């Protein structure tokens, strides 16, 4: 019976490129969100985002292989370094065979995509980087990690959109508890801030308009909510079996104990207005934990600032607790984040953990007016102080109707 | 300890589009590629594909849904279909909830992307269609069916390039076992034959440029090797728990064993000449299955036709058998279908499979002047009959070093 802990944290996000001030940030209630400025964007309905601020990766990446890749690429080999950094654990020859990775991206290279592209249409295949694939791909991030810390063990690349953190996180930590490894190094990068991405997601109407106030766009289970904001970033956690843990005295986060997985099976984009299946999701967190709703006391939704999006999570919210309804405290840091798709599940895995740590949880900023007949606690502008919580719920329902929950256990 | 085992087979591919079709080409050697004539080949330095020919889904996608999803999406879809179909398996209300679906791709939507983005540069913002991102990312196979079916349990779409075939089905499997399924359609599609993926591979001259002679452009292990050819299509297999199985009396292709990841460590790209990664991943396969080298009959290889390839994955296959290494059969049916990418451990599992059925080996053809010291028996040019196999391997090798290897057992 292997036990799963979090060892190491890595992070970028539009509000920090580190974990601590990130986390530090969120708690103060500070918006990551900013005018768009890399692109032109007087033809874009949405001008804004959620971008990192000042990106560097000078002394981790030689600007010899930065041009092989795509900037979700450096985002998440970044964040990954941060991560193994703090972990503290050492690569050994007997080591690295038990030392893996589960990292992947929703949209992965845009940006190199679009350049790329550009180059064929502008003077054929020539002009295509001999990088191309390399410096696009999913799982490119697991590629180049494991590689610069000579890790052998098990590396996936989990593509679920939305879901995509969450899933790689619990996967890499079924791997771990499965016997496949003892170390894995979890999470996801984005950056879909691009003309593809903005004009994109655009396309489908998915996204806020309120370019006059971008730092109030996103608004989760507000009443003048328009749709959901951009953001960039990455979130890693070395994941890793508990004695192997305890036998080398590393620092010790928290405890993974539950993880559950669901499909809506309704729309390719909407959810159901039910929240069908995000019940399910949480639910089997819950059963696979092994506790019960009661016990939880903060979940950090999904809540992505869409009305459909908002209204199905709060009713599979209510749906999986019932009485409890208003008792636990349900927050969307997306709300100062914006949603950083493929990485969102993998950052806010990491707020859920710090949670725990600091007893403190961040708030859903914008909540000026409140949905219908909502009775939940949404944290609504200020950051709560917390007594006994034990455990977090971390949240993720994306396109395609994929849902995943991860349960986090204090010490 | 939950038995997992194949009860539904579905499946594009160059040779056929069916199951058996695909499988009787296969046994005769014959080779499904062909020069591409979709796209202007007159720059591009590779001009032939192994393609699907007369793809037809008009009795199962509504072109009004066709228009919403990319070639890939759509392979997928039918041959999602076909495993259903051939389940037999019924969806009920208490049902739904323990059927999910692991599908991936390597590389996803690039013709749409193409499109969308051609449109972004001639027309800005708004050329960009409302489904470029549903029609274009990797996990809209799972999300379509799941829907399409009402399928509930856990959805997840793992995305390894060349090795999401194999992580995919892997994982499934892992899923089923550990509680969280009964039932999962595991496998990938692709569809990369584009300008921007045939010009792309080209940029990085991972490509044959055999065009005088395309069907004998993919000659894996041979001395006139000059890269590897790409393929598209997909494969789809049905994994089921065995009591469920047995309860409901379907057939029963065979049962999954093993199933093994490793990571290289090594380059981006190339595998180490050594083979290490490969080894370690076969290794960890038997480790899993319980089984030992010397009990395995067909190895369907990565065998891509690359020359630092073919040698890396000839040296583990001597490395973890040893004196079994001409004892063993070892084939790659790349030789007449090309690269599937993200498809090619799905099909491949299927060959792997139905080679245990029928107790047939297809051939590696091409292979007219075998490498220096090769020791190994790698069916040459027509397919092997066999008498006592109960187990096969199936082995994927992708970019970014990360390896997979599924072990099937008979019956």
């Amino acid at each position: 019976k292997r036990r799963v802990v979090v060892t190491g944290l890595g992070m970028l996000s539009p509000v920090g490129n580190t974990v601590e001030s990130t986390w530090k940030a969120l708690l103060a209630g500070q918006s990551g969100i900013s005018l768009i400025d890399h692109f032109d964007t007087s033809a874009y309905a949405t001008k804004f985002a959620g971008l990192v601020k000042d990106f560097n990766c000078e002394d981790i990446i030689s600007r010899k292989e930065q041009r092989k890749m795509d900037a979700f690429i450096q985002y998440g080999i970044v964040a990954g370094v941060q991560a193994m950094q703090d972990s503290g654990l050492e690569i050994t020859e007997e080591n690295a065979t038990r030392i893996g990775a589960a990292i992947g991206s929703g949209i992965g290279g845009l940006g190199l995509i679009e350049e790329n592209h550009t180059s064929l249409m502008n003077g054929g295949p020539r002009k295509i980087s001999p990088f191309f694939v390399p410096s696009t791909i999913v799982n490119m991030v697991a590629g180049h990690l494991t590689i610069m810390y000579g890790l052998r063990g098990p590396s996936i690349s989990i593509a679920t959109a939305c879901t995509s953190g969450v899933h790689n996180i619990g996967h890499a930590a079924r791997i771990i508890a499965y016997g496949d490894a003892d170390v894995m190094v979890a999470g996801g990068a984005e950056k879909a801030s691009t003309p593809l991405g903005v004009g994109g997601f655009g396309a489908a109407r998915a996204l806020s308009t309120r370019n006059d106030n971008p730092q109030a766009a996103s608004r989760p289970w507000d009443k003048e909510r328009d749709g959901f904001v951009l953001g960039d970033g990455a979130g890693m956690l070395v994941l890793e079996e508990y004695e192997h843990a305890k036998k080398r005295g590393a620092k010790i986060y928290a405890e993974l104990v539950g993880f559950g997985m669901s499909s809506d099976a309704y729309h390719m984009t909407s959810p159901p207005e039910n929240g069908a299946g995000a019940a399910l999701a949480m639910a089997n967190a819950l059963r696979d934990a092994g506790i019960e709703a009661s016990q939880i006391g903060y979940v950090n939704a999904h809540g992505t600032s869409t009305p459909a999006g908002d209204k199905a999570e709060a009713q599979a919210v209510k749906t999986i607790f019932g009485e409890a309804a208003s008792r636990v405290l349900v927050s969307s840091t997306k709300s100062m984040t914006g949603h950083l798709l493929g990485a969102a599940g993998a950052v806010e895995s990491i707020y859920s953990i710090l949670a725990l740590r600091d007893q403190a949880v961040p708030p859903t900023i914008n909540l000026d007016n409140p949905d219908e007949g909502c009775d939940l606690d949404f944290v609504p502008h200020e950051a709560r102080q917390v007594s006994g919580m034990e455990y977090t719920l971390c949240n993720s329902f994306g396109f395609g109707g994929t849902n995943g929950s991860l349960i986090f256990k204090k010490i």
